[PDB]
């Protein structure tokens, strides 16, 4: 894949869609975690957004590699694709608007949603907003923020469970509180540091370029 896209931001605590077996041809699915942010060894645990006990892991959060490069995770809908083709794929995003214009973020797709448009990347960041389903309510009693778009100021990260706080702060620190920036993207091989956090690598990973830092 390459192309243009639209971004949003999210964190709903739900088990990511690519954390299920059988979504794509992968080494293993994305890890899910219990409510205490501990990895589950069983990939078939019911989502906490559907009455079960599996939630998004806190290490599947964004971080700065340097001022111009971040690594992280997204929920995606890729035009012409499906979960089979996007789950656990990585994409180098080059932002084309906002305060991050010209910076690069490499994201792994770990999920999707029915409210995502074509080539829309919902970039994961704690405090970006739960959206339709408040998984965080059952996980630990809820996060601060507007239901969509989440918190407004970095000081609100002081209210976040500790495992989520660094990803919350990244939104303000690296991402400069960019509001839904546009980007261009290219599918790339996943960096090893991203796979270490999700656990999931596509069988087709090496068919794509190494990303240009
Ligand atoms: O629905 C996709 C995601 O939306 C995120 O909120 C958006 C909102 O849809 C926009 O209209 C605008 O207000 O910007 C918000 C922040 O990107 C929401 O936080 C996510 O949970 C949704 O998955
Ligand atoms: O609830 C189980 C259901 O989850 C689906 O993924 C959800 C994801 O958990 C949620 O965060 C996002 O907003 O919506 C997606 C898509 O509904 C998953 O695709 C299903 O296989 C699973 O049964």
């Amino acid at each position: 894949a390459s192309g243009s896209g639209q971004s949003t931001r999210y964190w709903d605590c739900c088990k990511p869609s690519c954390a299920w077996p059988g979504k794509a041809a992968v080494s293993q699915p994305v890890y899910a975690c219990d409510a205490n942010f501990q990895r589950l060894s069983d990939f078939n645990v019911q989502s906490g957004c559907n009455g079960g006990s599996a939630y998004s892991c806190a290490d599947q959060t964004p971080w700065a590699v340097n001022d111009n490069l971040a690594y992280g995770f997204a929920a995606t809908s890729i035009a012409g694709g499906s979960e089979s083709s996007w789950c656990c794929a990585c994409y180098a995003l080059t932002f084309t608007s906002g305060p991050v214009a010209g910076k690069t973020m490499v994201v792994q797709s770990t999920s999707t949603g029915g409210d995502l448009g074509s080539n829309q990347f919902d970039i994961a960041m704690p405090g970006g907003g739960v959206g339709i389903f408040n998984g965080c309510s059952s996980q630990f009693g809820g996060l601060p923020g507007a239901q969509y778009g989440g918190i407004s100021s970095r000081d609100q990260c002081d209210s976040f469970p500790a495992p989520l706080k660094p990803g919350c702060q990244w939104r303000f620190d690296w991402f400069q509180n960019a509001d839904n920036p546009t980007f261009t993207f290219q599918q790339v091989q996943c960096p090893a540091e991203i796979v270490a956090r999700s656990g999931c690598k596509r069988n087709d990973d090496s068919s794509f370029p190494v990303f240009t830092p």
